[PDB]
């Protein structure tokens, strides 16, 4: 089990890039804010973790405008090996308009 | 929406505090593995309230299944920690 559901504004949108195998690929800089509960107490949350989309949501979120609302959902590993940094592999998004 | 649920093994349970409110307070280090190379996801989860009464002292190597929301480690840090809202053994 490793899935994380979070919803983003888009803070950064790289370039969009390719694998050897002609895969699309893109980075992405993702910014959350939201209002949460512990143990019974109030606690602003704000998030900011780099995500990469592989394939077919690279090119659907290949040049998302900065500012953009997004509900995201995939799988985290670390940044680089034995990295305790954390990335977003994404498997789902979805632009959001408001 | 901030939520992840994970499967994990206990690679470090420290020793339970409390909060300036009395609050029970937990600090664990959780490993989850992949396949594709050996892909080890490792996550720094806090517990508080009833979960880290739950959780303390729970021996290394312990497979964990949580879930709860993602924070930053703090003022600008780069590093991410697990708050805790949901855990059990086996």
């Amino acid at each position: 089990m490793n899935t994380l559901e979070l919803s983003a504004r888009v803070l950064e949108c790289g370039a969009m890039r390719h694998t050897p195998a002609g895969l699309p690929a893109l980075e992405l800089l993702l910014v959350h804010e939201s209002e949460v509960v512990e143990a019974g107490h109030p606690r602003r949350v704000e998030l900011t973790i780099s995500a990469v989309a592989l394939g077919d949501l690279a090119l659907l979120l290949a040049d998302t405008p900065l500012g953009t609302e997004m509900q995201v959902q995939g799988f985290l590993a670390p940044a680089r090996k034995d990295s305790v940094k954390v990335k977003l592999h994404l498997q789902q998004a979805r632009r959001i308009a408001g």
